[PDB]
């Protein structure tokens, strides 16, 4: 493993988390908003039909706290509890998450178009795949 | 812009993905968790922060944050002087963190990726930052 090798992964590694940090600053909601969108979109991601237990899990959130965001997220109609418990989106829940979703990536399409020329957004097209392969890695 | 609303959905989600592996590759449980965010958000401003801007800083709510500092200091990772600041032991648990991040990305990217999909990727990285400094 060289040393090249790892001041790769280090620039990889602050860009990634950087530009990440930024899109969390474009959802453009106070520290509630935030909290609720974070336990949204990790139902949405996970297929919509889970455990508060896999949901910490897999936010690596302790039990006690998202019980806390769940029971705001209800009293909002934004997510639907059933049934062993079950959260899913409701539809204004949906319509809220795509909506944050779909603001960060129309400022996402005005960065790029004001950053980037045409032929780097086609690299940034090509790379971002990778992203992907890295993220979804099992040794 | 169809093809530019697919470019901008398709990106953020991979970098938000790699950012959640990131992460998980602290193997830490919830409480140590929770607990890094707050000494990282620190470094980041600084170190010589009070709860308040440390709260805004972040969009972070100050329950969360009172308590989690809490934690900090009994496990020796921050001092108290109203305003707070990481401890060696502080620095060390972050920069340490930060490494094994940084070692399993290098694993990473030698077993799945070829030399010319890292060298894309040390080519589109700088893009990256470009669109996370576009103010």
């Amino acid at each position: 493993p060289t040393n090249q090798d790892l001041q790769l992964a280090a620039h990889l590694r602050s860009q990634v988390t950087t530009l990440t940090r930024r899109l969390r600053r474009e959802a453009q909601a106070d520290p509630v908003q935030f909290s609720q969108l974070v336990v949204l979109g990790a139902i949405d991601r996970l297929g919509g039909d889970v455990t508060p237990s896999e949901l910490a899990a897999a936010e690596r959130m302790r039990s006690s706290n998202l019980a806390a965001l769940l029971r705001e997220l209800e009293r909002g109609g934004l997510i639907v509890r059933h049934a062993r418990t079950r959260v899913s989106l409701s539809s204004e829940g949906r319509r809220n998450l795509y909506g944050n979703r779909a603001k960060r990536e129309e400022w996402l399409v005005r960065a790029m178009h004001a950053c980037l020329d045409e032929s780097e957004r086609a690299l940034l097209a090509a790379a971002g795949p990778l992203l992907t392969r890295l993220a979804q890695f099992e040794e």
